[PDB]
């Protein structure tokens, strides 16, 4: 098997979409192989641009087709270069524009921590003919950086591995291993924005709407009351395109349901204390005192929902 | 007829756009069949990347062309790969991205079940010339998953059919008929955004919107009766974005259509009890003690919408 | 002139997007014609599949194009074929995928009626050197069908006319006619989304304006009736992405239109009331008993509006 | 320098995208000159389709690349031909979609009036080596029509020039003079859907807002004043998606900016009316008798931001 | 080290998207180096078009690949030219539309400063290789316009440095350093159209919410507050589209959050007034002439988010 020497250089990273939980990477390749000796013009090596390496491939030369497994399309190939060398060993670079796709895990969104993987994998030849020797990935260009509100944390993590599959082990039917490069990049969310913009907003409503309370006049309180939820139905709308949908709960929807649940609390609660006279003679005072214990116990909620 | 062996190996479903009912589907194709016995380097398979193939089909190798015949525009055909054996037999492999559409019946929305199907077929051969042999699926990538809201069950199922075509019956009279592949995956939505998102909400106004009657003045609750109107028109324009736009009523529907009525109900109550005066002296108990009916009734509606 | 017999199949129809009078459309154009007869292998019809037709036009054979003259960019051109006979008539198979344009007239807008043309035409040769003969259309995978929110009815009209071209006429003095093929499918909407979605919120929220006049205080009518008028704006923002930007009104348009007028009438009759006291002793009992006059001539003036 | 005639047949205009200033236009270029005389098959003209002109282009035929200047992207060229005469002369028939741009000045919006510019120059050749003769411009299917708000007015404009450059200057000494071809057509906006969509009721709102004083009650003034100022909020949304984004002020502008300010100018008044009893006993006349001069004078304001 | 001599014209500058922090770059590169002296037909410089410098790059011509560093994606590169002289002398002209991107500071957003970067490189060659002499770069045509809301303000800087690059220091030990190119442009933002529309409107929203203390009664005040809190929730909605997502706070953002906590503290102002009864006997006074406090002080805090 002959050993490639990959080495990846990512110039940017940025369109972080987490609706459709894709990114996308700009960078440059730079395979390196060994190959029989040539004799070239000189004794200095030769670069073939792109749009005449074709003319190299009909001749006989053997360039491999490397792929990124986790693209959402096809790479934007821009410029392509290949070095080959007198001793005979041969370089290939190349610039790639990516939509790469992972799975992220939006459990905790605005303190979010996920991570940016780029995969790449021969698409023609197992280990038993092309086999990765090493990657280094030289991402300085975005080392300590916040492209929109991602903080790159610490270095990229490489990894060389063996994947097998199975659509072609009818046709390769004991060798169907091919040789795998992984490359990951820690990334923390910046929660700022959201949090001066979809947290503090909705604490002030939250905290509103425990003061209804302080009315003295049933109708009032209703009336309060429907507006209250019509502005907590305005931040159910203005939170909706923020984040995909997913089955479990993020923080800032917590913060929403929440809210429903104190303007419909309120609701019952007002309803009960025009309902709990016995004769209709009887005023209301410790179920109006509840200015104490219905917002606290509520923040004990919050800390159910935190922890 | 040659005997072609197809072998879909599926990587990602993903992109599912129930505006239009399309899908992307990301994989592998694998198509095999068994020529004429050829010489070549050594006696091992020799492999033919992409964009050499046709170097090969100019000097007259034959290669299908397998098309996909429920796509919305062209498959973004990635890297492709020819196989060539000295014992004859020729594989060819390819990467295929696609935008497949499907019919999709969105009768029962949030609970959702459809199916995402992939249709491939030879675009100029019959089945006098061309006969696929068998499929095999390897949807192991996305055997047990949930991709965004759809959890993918089961199997994988295939089938091999002859579809007879009418426009070729005046250029090819009594062979106009081809052979087919069929693939089939079973997903079912996951209901969890929804539910607490566009359901409990909505059932939260529409009691609240029932709280109406507790109230023991005219004006208050015609002016309580326009705000709530206006909140359920505010989750009649935030629901509409959610899927597309067809004859029949979904069940967040029903319980949009279902606040209309119950917020028209009660402004026609309240103007008949303020009308139901004979002499202009006379008060009115039993119908404004619809508290207990017109909340249970309304339910009872909610069973006939929902079986 | 050489006699070519078209033969188009109608694939799916979909995309039908209102706001541009756009409309995708996806099949197969089959195109016929006899020239020279020729040596074939064997005594069979021979098949040259896509990107291999050039090495048979390069060596001089007749291929015209025929391009699409209503068509919004360029035709998405998928696999093509060619099939050559021995005595002597060649046939070229392509598929197509294009967006359409036709002059759509949304006059009556829910209950429209719309058609689909397909217009076909050589694109260098005229009708002294090229013919259409025939066109047969086979649309039976839409012929009874509801795409989106479109039945297609009826049948499909084809039509082979002569359009003379003027830009030719310096170039091309006597000979600049060109043969045409027109292809209609008549397409009527569903009316019904429209229907339990625009058209009676609308006209309960009209009811509702109108039951504004049952309050006895003055103050309590103008804070209602700007609540109203607050719903009303809700809906002419919630109705203007339905459909494009015309100058005459359509149905929808007319009820967001008459509920600004109701709005602003009662507005105006119950301030017109206030200022009726003579010398702010007389009370009020006509004007205020327009309960059934007001709602009454508005629907006449609905009916004036439909007819 | 050889004369080359330029003719252009507009098919038609669309896409008309104010927010960038763009529009798409689709036709014909017939460009023709005369070269030295050649033989053709017979004594017939001979017809050159797309991807066969590479083949006599290659043999060194002179066939000059025209560009339009002002386009956005790269012009979508459909089918292309080359008709070659045996007398000599060689004429180039090609079609093009283009997003082409102007400077748009949206001073007066919805009685807007602009023109759509199409500018055809030489990429290679200055005027000493090829020189415009006359363009003809067949705009005929075109010419007096509604495309959805823009009225085609009149004939088209057609202009034949020399625009020198300099970044040509180092390269080419004394000749970098390039004739340029310019289509200027006459459009002039469909103001009716902005009338009766945009203006009508912003005037109802308006009117509305000064008929708050006729109320006799402090505090129900206010309470309206701050409703209506929450619709005029909506409508300022409402208006936002319709033209781009410019220093200066439209004319719907104008009238949202007036709500705003008579909004205000209300609830200021009020207040002073509040404050403007000296010892708390006397009561306000003239200052609430305002309902003939507020609007009057408005509209006066109104004339000051028409003329 | 061959001496490359570019020369850019920037034709436009337009579609500048401050979510992303792309903008579009239209315009002409011009290359100019000297090789050795050839043999053109006659004594004049001879001009090989578009897909016609692949037969010279063929036959042994030195073209060398440029690149645009900041690009995101491939630029559109449009027609190319290629005129050779006797004397020896080589230029390359070509036409490009890039999507370019730069490090945008949007914290001063209204009244914003940024500057538009391109960077161009050789692709291939190091500066032992090629070495670019000089940039002129003629910005005539935006050299003192408005292309939407950004001043393209004084001349354009050009500098000429090297970039040492690590990836390929394995591959190419002690020379991996390349020649580049950069070209900045200062554009500043026009701040009419944020001032009067979200500015001036936002500022009476904050003026009529102090306006509140002016009642004499505490539930009309508490509903007051509201409904202001709503219209503030209207503009937090209203600004979120402008401008991409920061850790930091804009100005318009000051502007909302200062709305926010002058609703909440008025609300807390007027509880702690209802609460501010000893003996329930005593009225207030000094808390409620805060209309002179409330103001003037927060006029202060906008002074501490200004400076
Ligand atoms: C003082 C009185 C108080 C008044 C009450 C006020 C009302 C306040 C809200 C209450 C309901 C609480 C619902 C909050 C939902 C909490 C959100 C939640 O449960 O999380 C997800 C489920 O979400 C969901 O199904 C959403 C569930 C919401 C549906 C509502 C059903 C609850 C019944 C309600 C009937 C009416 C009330 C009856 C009272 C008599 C679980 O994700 P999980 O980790 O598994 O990963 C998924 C896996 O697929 C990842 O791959
Ligand atoms: C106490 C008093 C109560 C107050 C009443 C409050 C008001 C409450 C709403 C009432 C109207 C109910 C409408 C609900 C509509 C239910 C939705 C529905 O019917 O489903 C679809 C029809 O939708 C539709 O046409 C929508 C129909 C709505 C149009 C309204 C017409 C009803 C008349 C209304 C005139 C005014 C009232 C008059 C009262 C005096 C049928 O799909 P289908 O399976 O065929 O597949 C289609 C096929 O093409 C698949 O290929
Ligand atoms: C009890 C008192 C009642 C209160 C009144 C309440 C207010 C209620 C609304 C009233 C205005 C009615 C306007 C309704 C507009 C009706 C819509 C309409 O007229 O249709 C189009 C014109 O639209 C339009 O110009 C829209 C015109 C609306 C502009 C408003 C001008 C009317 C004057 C208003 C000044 C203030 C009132 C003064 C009262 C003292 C004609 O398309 P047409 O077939 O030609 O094909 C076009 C061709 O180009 C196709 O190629
Ligand atoms: C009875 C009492 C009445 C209450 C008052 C109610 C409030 C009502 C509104 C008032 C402000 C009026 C602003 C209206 C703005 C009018 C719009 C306008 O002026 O047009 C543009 C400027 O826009 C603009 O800067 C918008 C300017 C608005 C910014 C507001 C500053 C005014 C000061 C306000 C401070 C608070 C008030 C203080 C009162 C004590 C000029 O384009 P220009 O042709 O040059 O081409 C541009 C060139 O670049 C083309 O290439
Ligand atoms: C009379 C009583 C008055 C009532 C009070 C009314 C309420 C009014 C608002 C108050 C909170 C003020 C928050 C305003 C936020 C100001 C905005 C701000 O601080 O700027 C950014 C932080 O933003 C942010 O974290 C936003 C922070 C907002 C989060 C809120 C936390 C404050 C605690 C609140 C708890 C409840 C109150 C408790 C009172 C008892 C710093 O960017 P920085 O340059 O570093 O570059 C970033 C770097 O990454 C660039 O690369």
């Amino acid at each position: 098997p002959v050993d490639v020497s990959v080495s990846i250089f990512i110039n940017k990273i940025y369109g972080v979409n987490t609706l459709e939980q894709t990114y996308k990477v700009d960078g440059y390749i730079v395979a390196q192989w060994t190959g029989k000796p040539r004799k070239t013009p000189g004794d200095k090596p030769l670069i073939v641009e792109n749009t005449q390496i074709e003319r190299w491939i009909n001749n006989g030369l053997w360039v491999p087709a490397l792929e990124f497994i986790n693209v959402v399309g096809s790479p934007d190939t821009g410029n392509k270069r290949l070095m080959l060398f007198p001793d005979g060993r041969v370089i290939y670079n190349a610039r790639f524009l990516g939509s790469f796709s992972n799975d992220m895990d939006f459990r905790l969104f605005p303190f979010d921590r996920q991570q940016f993987v780029l995969e790449l994998e021969p698409f023609s030849y197992n280990n038993q003919q092309l086999r990765f020797s090493d990657i280094q990935v030289y991402t300085e260009n975005i080392d300590n950086e916040e492209i929109d509100e991602w903080w790159i944390r610490g270095k990229a993590s490489t990894h060389i591995s063996d994947i097998r599959y199975d659509h072609l082990s009818s046709v390769q039917p004991n060798q169907n291993e091919f040789s795998r490069i992984t490359v990951r990049i820690d990334a923390v969310r910046n929660p700022s924005y959201y949090l001066w913009s979809f947290i503090l907003p909705l604490g002030l409503i939250i905290a509103a709407s425990w003061s209804v309370f302080w009315l003295e006049s049933f109708s009032e309180r209703l009336q309060t009351s429907f507006t209250l939820m019509l502005t907590v139905v305005a931040y159910a709308f203005y939170t909706s395109n923020i984040l995909p949908r997913l089955p479990y709960t993020t923080v800032i929807d917590q913060m929403i349901i929440a809210g429903y649940g104190s303007i419909f609390a309120a609701i019952l609660l007002i309803i009960f204390a025009h309902h709990r006279q016995a004769n209709g003679v009887e005023d209301d005072l410790l179920i109006q005192r509840c200015r104490l214990a219905f917002p606290l116990g509520f923040l004990a909620i919050g800390c159910v929902l935190v922890i």
